């Protein structure tokens, strides 16, 4: 059998890679996924504090990663609280700047 012997790793190992762990916008799925098959074991807790509540979807991947995903509501500081074995990653928080409405440009240029 696979289980068995405790295998907890560090968070320090973990590395966190995406879109939503740096900018993102609003009504806007945001997802990133987080390698911890090179940490090892351990519980990992998630908990996004911003201007608003947004759902918070996990699954395990077959590389052995967990891919967060969240849809913002409300343009703010969404504060992703990523912990591994009781350890926050190399980095965290994660402070992900969301951007409401006004694409970054429309049109200066006719045609």
């Amino acid at each position: 059998g696979s289980s068995g012997s405790s295998g907890i790793g560090d968070a320090r190992r973990a590395k966190v890679y995406g879109r939503g762990l740096s900018e993102g916008r609003t009504f806007e799925m945001s997802d990133f996924i987080v390698d911890t098959r090179d940490a090892g074991y351990g519980g990992i807790s998630l908990a996004v504090e911003g201007p608003s509540k947004v759902d918070i979807q996990t699954e395990d991947l077959e590389d052995g990663t967990c891919k967060v995903s969240y849809f913002p509501t409300v343009p703010g500081v969404y504060i992703v609280s990523t912990k591994f074995a009781d350890e926050h990653v190399p980095g965290s928080p994660f402070t992900v700047k969301i951007s409401g409405e006004g694409r970054v440009k429309s049109g200066p240029s006719s045609g």
